[PDB]
């Protein structure tokens, strides 16, 4: 009665419950989203520049976004989409990628709207949707039919999805790569994706935070870079997952003007001006990165790869001890499948009809010193029974916790 | 259709259409809301800090708030408000007071809940309440019965605003010291609305974001140190305003838990988290000034005493050339009544049934080289007929500024 009714129900947030209980223990934390290294040298010191140079970058900047960071979007972000990127009608700045879903969500959903979201998803989408009036509708990628799995081979039935439009679907969220399964979609799944899009004249709005974070050769491709698709496509990114700099909180959306001047009116009422110099260092470190485009000593190549070793390494460490790793394509994450502790250690200390890989995660942090998510924090709250036995690590880490890690592992072995 | 009907009507923003008139001469800018000279060197040496201090603050902090930001903010604004506050209860860390605002509105402010606004008020309000379907309703301070104005004497009459409330009023925008007028809020009227919102049970957002910019010894009082108030306002603030950095867009709003409870939903799905490094300056901005309260050498003395001066400056300026000003006690503005021009010149280019303000403000533009803001894009637009003979200065700025405006003023004063 005090508060509005848009906050029914999207009040409770699993994060500050467990980040509490892994406080309480000593713990190698790798359900945290954000890399325990620095950021790269030249991404610090383009802060460092922002901070000490022209003094007027103290003050305001302009609302959309600042010119130098607009303009890199639209030119990098223009060539890789292959689209032609107007910075100021075609590019919002907004308080990371978080800021740009919440507003491109009320910009876009209506008491009414459905919005489709595929799980496993970054939790957020649903709430976010539910603030605006919407009607969020689920559709599952189901794994596929070795023993270690594969992100790749998580699917998203075609009949399935075609299924889940109706004519109130206004949107539809793509992640990619997907949190919390490191997913790369295919070529063939976003034409999908295009496909009933445009049929139904629906947008997509599609997380591509994790854009660099690729492995094993697979290549991320933007849904909007498919013919007819820019004109319904809403394309989010964060220079946190970009410059591992996740406390800079800036983000942005491109997209095409008939939608952006709604995102834009969002924006003139929600936060106005985004912080100033931390533009700054996000412009000049896309400058570096596109200056040193493809080359062997450019960000953007050697993270993915330093990052790809880290993730081999736990999906070894964690392999023999019974876990049952997904190999993502992409993403901070991989998800490992706990089914065979499920069996072997059915009754867990946990609260009443509290899926099982919760209940282990608080197990695990206890016991054995390790933090992971559950998965099902990422499915709706109706397919969190059957969804009940993955948990999620983040692999982006400094070798001195891969090294903690492993300590923590064989300390469980001898059980 | 496409977008969402929170969007109809707040679309519209005058600000961008006359700072791109500005950028199309040669003008003195005194639309302006902020310096334009340096921050304090201990602030800018604060930024300075926490970009080359311990790496990991270029990672996420706390989503509330930067803990070192809370702390400083319970204690100092704990010690000024007389009140026991709790950081990780009472504050929120958001992105500038903008922020906070949108937060505040967005908790609080539903279908059919009024907002009670006073004019002349800082344009957001209005569109903010209608993005989350309040109904603004609007109530007038009104100038008193010399030559030269003063703030203190646009009065609250107790009997039109005690009208103003219905059951379905939620809450009241209090902004002091106000903008544009740099009204001062005495305690009296404080008293007065204190009075309402405690009998009629609706919240008191207050805007203090120009807290520390106070003249001529008036002294800036917070309607939540009041007796049985806290439990009813949300405080809000600003370190743009607060340290003369608008770039760095940090807020924050203070308030008790059963009303912030509600804000932190708002805040987890939609920012979730505030950009670190910004925050760290802040705290040690805050802890520098704290350290050094009421002395001749803190910023909030030193900085207030010398805007005092640019402020006397530009009074004494714009009058004699037959601009009558209005002497604020507070904020970065001061309006100037320009009625006399109205008579000596009433017809003049501009749109139809464009208020004189606005007509005016473009025509000073193009001939006499100098910026101001006009006051009607603060009224609803049924009083700008009524309201449209005041313009709106910013005296807060370099002495190079002050001289190029004079140099303006004398070309001008030759007609
Ligand atoms: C971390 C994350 C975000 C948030 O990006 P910020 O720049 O931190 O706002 C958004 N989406 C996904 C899928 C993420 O993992
Ligand atoms: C400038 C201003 C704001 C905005 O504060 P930011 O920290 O820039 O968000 C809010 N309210 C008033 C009355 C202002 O003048
Ligand atoms: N996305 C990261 C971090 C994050 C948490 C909450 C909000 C925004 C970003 C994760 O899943 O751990
Ligand atoms: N408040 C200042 C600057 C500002 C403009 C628009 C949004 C937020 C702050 C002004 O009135 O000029």
């Amino acid at each position: 009665q005090l508060q509005a009714r848009r906050l029914d129900g999207i009040d409770y947030n699993p994060w500050v419950e467990f980040v509490k209980l892994a406080s309480e223990h000593d713990v190698v934390n790798l359900g945290q989203g954000f890399p325990d290294f620095p950021p790269p040298d030249f991404a610090v010191e383009a802060f460092q520049h922002a901070v000490s140079g022209d003094f007027m970058l103290n003050q305001y900047t302009k609302t959309f976004g600042y010119p130098p960071l607009t303009k890199i979007l639209a030119s990098f972000f223009g060539e890789l989409l292959g689209q032609e990127i107007d910075p100021l009608r075609n590019v919002l700045v907004t308080v990371g990628g978080y800021g740009a879903l919440f507003t491109a969500f009320q910009a876009l959903v209506d008491e009414g709207d459905e919005v489709i979201i595929i799980e496993p998803f970054f939790d957020c989408y649903e709430p976010m949707t539910m603030m605006a009036g919407g009607r969020p509708v689920f559709v599952s990628l189901k794994p596929g039919p070795g023993e270690l799995g594969s992100s790749s081979n998580w699917q998203l039935d075609p009949m399935e999805l075609a299924g889940k439009f109706t004519s109130r679907t206004k949107a539809l969220v793509l992640n990619t790569p997907n949190n919390p399964l490191g997913k790369v979609f295919s070529r063939e799944e976003l034409e999908l994706v295009a496909s009933l899009c445009q049929q139904h004249d629906v947008v997509c709005i599609t997380d591509e935070v994790y854009q660099w974070m690729v492995y094993d050769g697979h290549q991320h491709i933007s849904i909007a870079s498919l013919p007819g698709m820019w004109e319904r496509t809403l394309t989010i990114g964060s220079a946190g997952k970009t410059f591992s700099a996740t406390g800079w909180k800036v983000g942005w959306v491109l997209g095409p003007d008939h939608i952006m001047k709604h995102l834009r009116t969002v924006h003139q009422n929600s936060v106005f001006h985004c912080p100033t110099q931390s533009q700054a260092a996000v412009a000049e470190s896309f400058e570096r990165e596109q200056l040193l485009f493809r080359q062997p000593s450019s960000y953007f190549v050697q993270f993915p790869q330093a990052m790809q070793r880290c993730r081999d390494h736990m999906i070894r460490s964690l392999q023999s001890v019974g876990l049952k790793p997904l190999i993502p394509q992409g993403s901070y994450f991989l998800i490992t499948d706990i089914s065979d502790f499920k069996r072997k250690m059915p009754d867990l200390p946990g609260a009443v009809d509290e899926p099982y890989d919760r209940r282990f995660v608080k197990w695990m942090i206890k016991n054995k010193g390790l933090v992971a998510i559950p998965v099902s924090i990422f499915y709706s709250v109706p397919h969190q029974k059957h969804f009940d036995h993955y948990i999620r690590f983040c692999f982006v880490k400094d070798e001195a916790t891969l090294q903690a890690m492993d300590e923590k592992l064989r300390k469980w072995k001898v059980e």
